[PDB]
This record gives structure tokens, sequence and C-alpha cells, in this order.
């Protein structure tokens, strides 16, 4: 047994409104946008579904399905509004939201504008050393597929792409050695 941490940075490339007119979804103590480790998590896992439940998926992302109860084995946070994004975004006074009419019947949609950047985590348990491997391709597979799809609404009109960067790898319980641990961007 032993627990990894990957954390990076998830970036902004087109404007992102994941809601609660319509308000992005905020971090309560800070009144800061955030992105919901729910959404993350349901876009990798239907995604990775989608490209091949199917086990690889299920040992992953867990299942509350009725008859079939597997633990997760990766969780993951809400992503925060990162440190500096608020300093450069302050100092270079750049809009870090933004309210636009939809495409008085045009609804008022808020987004977060690209450049935002956000901290995330995600914790894998390692509950099968020899899955770890096969488990962290489909990891980098669904990010991937998370890249080349979108987040929240108006997707199919081009909103809500985000990008992965920065990612890191650490075992922070147990003595899995994570070092040959690995996600590929792109
Ligand atoms: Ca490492």
């Amino acid at each position: 047994y032993s627990k990894i941490k990957i954390s990076g940075t998830i970036e902004v490339v087109t404007g992102l409104h994941i809601g609660g007119d319509s308000p992005v979804v905020r971090d309560l103590q800070t009144k800061l946008p955030i992105i919901p480790g729910s959404s993350i998590k349901g876009k990798m896992r239907n995604l990775l579904a989608k490209h091949f439940d199917d086990e690889r998926v299920l040992r992953l992302f867990g299942s509350s399905e009725k008859g079939n109860i597997q633990r997760a084995r990766l969780q993951i946070s809400d992503a925060f509004f990162s440190e500096k994004t608020k300093e450069h975004f302050a100092q270079n006074d750049i809009a870090y939201t933004e309210t636009k009419f939809e495409n008085a019947n045009p609804r008022q949609i808020e987004r977060v504008t690209r450049g935002s950047e956000f901290d995330f985590v995600f914790i894998y348990n390692v509950d099968e050393e020899s899955q770890v491997e096969d488990d962290f391709e489909n990891i980098e597979k669904a990010i991937h597929l998370l890249e080349n799809d979108y987040l929240g609404g108006g997707g199919t009109r081009g909103n809500g792409r985000i990008q992965f960067k920065d990612t890191n790898i650490e075992t922070v319980v147990g003595e899995y050695d994570s070092t040959n641990l690995k996600i590929k961007a792109a």
C-alpha cells in the first residue's frame, strides 16, 4: 500500500463556464472561481469509458452502480485558482472573469478567462502494485482526452478548453517508488 500525489496546473485555454443569471462556481471562502473535482472526474471517466463499464475505468474512478461497488483508486480534488494567476492578473490588470450574452431573451453567462490557472491535486491509492503503470498510462490517456474535449457548458461552440501542465508525481505515503511514473503531455 501507498498513496501517490499527482499535482500541477490546469490552464484555461478558452472561456470556462461551470455553474453552481449564470455565475461560475466559486470557492465559498475566497469567492474565487473553482474547478470542482467532480467536473474533472466526470469528464475523465466518461471520455476514458468512451475511448475503450470496463475494469480499467472502474478501478480508477470507482462505481456506485447497483451490484458492483468498487472503490476508486483515483481521488480528484477541486482545482483552486492559483496564487500566480492572482499576482499576475492583478499587476497586469487582466480580467479573471467576464460576462457575455449567449449565442430580453439572451442569457447572461459568466466565464473564467483564458490564461487563468488552477492548482490541481489527484491522489492515487496503490491498491495493486502490479497495476500502477497501466493505471498511470490510463490517467495520462484520460487527461489527453480531456484536453481534446472540454469542461463545463458551451463545449460544442468552442468553450471550456483546458490544458494540463507542470505536473509532478510524488509518493506521499508508503514506499512505492513513483520516480519512473510520468504523465507525458500531448
Ligand atoms: Ca517524482
